[PDB]
Formats: structure tokens, C-alpha cells, sequence
């Protein structure tokens, strides 16, 4: 096995998470399929879409009917494509992902698993501090910005 | 103006409606963008995606921030593509669509509008009634099905 990954997949998944967080106000886990082409050993994950599910005791159940109906409904436009595996959002792999993985493992034999962590802290954005300094090179004179080093409480 | 339409758009929109009806149990209106290429005057609606909104007094408000952030986030993969117009589900055009259209009209100059009616009655599925008849043609004999005409209460 060896894997390629279009950036559209990663954007698709972020967008799914963002659309969902908005729906409730709080961020929730999202789940979906990985599709694409699989030539030679070049597994090319070309795209993705959303998968329905339902959560109960922190256990997630994939809606199989929804998947097969979509596959049915989309077989003509996804003819050159294949189901490669599934994705979800969050941190390092958890027991719950294995539980979901076994269900995807019932759809295709050895499914890929893509996990994306949409968690970002604002405090990680670049922050530069400057002080103003009036420079006069022999001849030309001006005000410039001179960078300062800073600590964080 | 003159327009082309990939079947992926129509499938995409059905799917959005279906994923949403599932979320609540009851079917709700869905809303999203139409993208693609626009060569000559051959407007080719190549694809679509979902748009956030919020509903109050039967009035729908497009989340502009969500749209521009997606466009920002997707500009690299949607570079050969353009925003062509918007879609929603339901019957013939209503005042509410005009209200939403004016907001899409603020994003691009002369936006297209695609409406899709996901309403289907079960009673419209084909139903054939047959009677059995045992035929013995000179030589060969068999049982076949012979169609009957039927009324509907
Ligand atoms: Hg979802
Ligand atoms: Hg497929
Ligand atoms: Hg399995
Ligand atoms: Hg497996
Ligand atoms: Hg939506
Ligand atoms: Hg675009
Ligand atoms: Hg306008
Ligand atoms: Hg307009």
C-alpha cells in the first residue's frame, strides 16, 4: 500500500466540520467517505462526501441504507471512481474510530482512514511587535519600524 | 443567456435535501451554490455545494461570511470555476426565493436560479397486475403471465 491525496479532500472535510459546528453552535464530529481512483500502487484519494450516522452511547452507527442508495444514485457519475475508505475529525485514533472502521470494513475489504484535526488556538496566530525609529542615513531621513522581541505572561 | 447542466448538480442537490430530511425526520428546504465554467455564452453549470443560512419569519438569510470564507479557502481548487448562481428545493418560484435571490444578486451580477422538486408520491410507482394462463401451442405448452387493466378505487 501507498497513498496520494488531493487537497480538495482536506478542504471538503474542513468545510463539513465548519458547516456542522454552525448548525448547533458547538463543534461536533463529522463523518464521511473517501473516493477516487486506485491504479498500480498509487491509491489516489481524489475526493470525498458526507455520510449519515447516529450517535448513542458515544458509539457511532453508519447509515448503510443512505450509503448504498447514494452509491446507487451516483453510480453513473462515480463510474470512474471507487470507495477508498472513510474520514472523521478530531485527535489521535480512538476506540470509537475502530468501532466505526469495522463497519466501513464491511463495505470494502481494506478501507483507508483519514483523520483531520480542525482544532486551532487563536493564540497561535503570528504576532509581531514593533517600535518606531527615525533613521537618517547620510542624506536620506525617515521613520521606520524595528522589530522587538516579546514574552507571553 | 443560454445554459448547460451536468447531472452531478442535480444529484448533489437531491443528496443535500435527503441528508437534511434525515437530520430532523421531516423534509426541510435546502440552499446552495452553483459553480462551473462560463465559456462563450455557454453557461456550463458543472457542480454545486452547500450554503449556510438562517430562517426567521419564513425569511431566509444567506451567511455571507461562510460563503466568502469558503471561496477564500477554495480559491485554489475552484480556480478554473466561477460562481454561477444558487439552488433550492421545493415547488414553483415563491416570494421567499426572490428575497434570497436579491442577496445572491449581491454576490454576482446576474445569478442563475435552480429549483428542484424532491416531492414524490409512492402511488406513482409503476404497478402491473397479471393473471396466469396456461398456454398449450401446437407442440409446446407453458404457463405465462397475461397483463390485466385495473382501476384505482
Ligand atoms: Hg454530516
Ligand atoms: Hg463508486
Ligand atoms: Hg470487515
Ligand atoms: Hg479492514
Ligand atoms: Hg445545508
Ligand atoms: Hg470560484
Ligand atoms: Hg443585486
Ligand atoms: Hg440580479
Amino acid at each position: 500500500v501507498s497513498v496520494a491525496l488531493h487537497p480538495l479532500v482536506i478542504l471538503n472535510i474542513s468545510d463539513h466540520w465548519i458547516r456542522m459546528r454552525s448548525q448547533e453552535g458547538r463543534p461536533v464530529q463529522v463523518i464521511g467517505a473517501l473516493i477516487g481512483k486506485q491504479e498500480g500502487r498509487n491509491i489516489e484519494v481524489m475526493n470525498s462526501f458526507e455520510l449519515l450516522s447516529h450517535t448513542v452511547e458515544e458509539k457511532i452507527i453508519i447509515d448503510k441504507e443512505y450509503y448504498y442508495t447514494k452509491e446507487e444514485q451516483f453510480k453513473q457519475v462515480f463510474k470512474e471512481l471507487e470507495f477508498l475508505g472513510w474520514y472523521t475529525t478530531g485527535g489521535p485514533p480512538d476506540p470509537s474510530d475502530i468501532h466505526v472502521h469495522k463497519q466501513v470494513c464491511e463495505i470494502i475489504e481494506s478501507p483507508l482512514f483519514l483523520k483531520l484535526n480542525p482544532m486551532t488556538k487563536h493564540t497561535d496566530l503570528p504576532v509581531s511587535v514593533f517600535e518606531s525609529v527615525i533613521d537618517i542615513i547620510n542624506g536620506e531621513a525617515t521613520m521606520l519600524f524595528a522589530e522587538l522581541t516579546y514574552t507571553l505572561a
